[PDB]
């Protein structure tokens, strides 16, 4: 890797857990259990190489359409993940955050995530950001409602709204936009993930199923990224 060109923010759509379990004739939930474990491997190598922000698409606002047993299983995984992995996150100076409407989660999931946010609040290393009950359209609808009330309550009209103002009112207001979006499994679509924020992101559509995505594969993705020529509408 070119150590002077490590992306500051990588966003990942963790797809393929269902297919990984079906290949093995195991229930879909087994693939999610293995996919929650794979998050630990990726957090480790992202922190070690000096990625500043890692946003993981854990559950979207459309994923409520899935069978309730699968929804409840995914919603409970964070409790398991933080129970075993929080000590290492503290030690590795990782700061845990979320984006999404995290109020709709099971109480025990809220408590486990809040405890992890509080225990890592002053950490200055990798920001590990879980997008849980998150969708880019719903994020915009919510930010729009906030902006409409803030402007009226400040005695402002809408002439002050520009792209920068919207950036500062999204759930990602404290993060830069990701340079790189990786999606596993093969699919080639963004499925409502960070739709405003990925306007100029590089995409990589990696063919491994999420539970098979490992350190080596993350490094190969960053190497691919470093070969991309980004133009932002201009000439190279
Ligand atoms: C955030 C946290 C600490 C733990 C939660 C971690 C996990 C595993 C969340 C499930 C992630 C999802 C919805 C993956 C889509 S794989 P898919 O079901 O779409 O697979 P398929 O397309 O059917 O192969
Ligand atoms: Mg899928």
């Amino acid at each position: 890797l070119d150590s002077s060109n490590i992306p500051e923010h990588i966003a990942i759509i963790m797809d393929g857990n269902g297919r990984w379990a079906k290949k093995r004739k195991m229930p879909r939930i087994k693939g999610h259990y293995e996919g929650m474990q794979t998050i630990k491997k990726i957090t480790r190598i992202a922190s070690d190489i000096g990625v500043k922000y890692l946003t993981l698409y854990a559950f979207s606002t459309e994923n409520w359409s899935r069978p309730e047993s699968e929804v409840n299983y995914i919603m409970n995984l964070p409790v398991n993940f933080l129970k075993t992995f929080l000590p290492e996150l503290i030690e590795k100076n990782v700061k845990v955050e979320t984006i999404g409407f995290t109020d709709k989660l099971p109480k025990s999931t809220i408590e486990a995530i809040n405890n992890a946010k509080e225990k890592t609040a002053n950490n200055t290393g990798l920001k590990l950001i879980f997008a849980i009950n998150y969708g880019g359209r719903a994020e915009l609808v919510h930010s729009i409602k906030n902006m409409f009330d803030e402007l009226h309550q400040q005695g402002l009209n809408s002439d002050i709204i520009d792209e920068t103002y919207i950036n500062n009112h999204l759930m990602t207001k404290d993060y830069p936009d990701p340079e790189l979006l990786i999606r596993t499994s093969g699919e080639q679509r963004i499925s409502n993930f960070l739709i405003w924020q990925v306007s100029y992101s590089e995409f990589i559509f990696n063919q491994k199923l999420w539970p098979d995505f490992d350190e080596d594969e993350l490094i190969k993705c960053i190497k691919i990224y470093q070969s991309r020529q980004r133009r932002f509408g201009g000439l190279s």
